[PDB]
């Protein structure tokens, strides 16, 4: 269980459960950053980024996705660290799902506003 996190602080670091050890099977995590209008959240992935992937289909197993207003980033998976995101928003949703198998270390991000 890792759904429904809510952060109103302007700074923080967020990780997949158990990072940098493997994240649980069948994860459904969500993290909302809820700041006053006018703040603009910037996000960066840090350290090891390792989400299961597939060699032909884009992120069909596990992934992180970020939403702010109508804008979506991701899904992201694999071993490449996503590029930094300047959301231009005060209200951000970070979603992570995993399927029922595999072994991958997960992700770490920091945010600021
Ligand atoms: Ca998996």
């Amino acid at each position: 269980e890792c759904s429904g996190n809510l952060f109103t602080q302007r700074t923080g670091t967020i990780t997949s459960p158990d990072y940098p050890n493997p994240y649980p099977k069948s994860s459904e995590c969500s993290y909302t950053i809820d700041l006053e209008e006018g703040f603009m959240v910037t996000l960066q992935f840090e350290d090891i980024f390792d989400i299961e992937d597939h060699p032909e289909v884009p992120c069909p197993y596990d992934y992180i996705k970020i939403k702010a207003g109508s804008k979506v980033w991701g899904p992201f998976c694999g071993e490449k660290s996503p590029e930094p995101i300047s959301t231009q928003s005060h209200s951000i949703q970070i979603l992570f799902r995993s399927d029922n198998s595999g072994e991958n270390r997960g992700w770490r991000l920091s945010y600021r506003a």
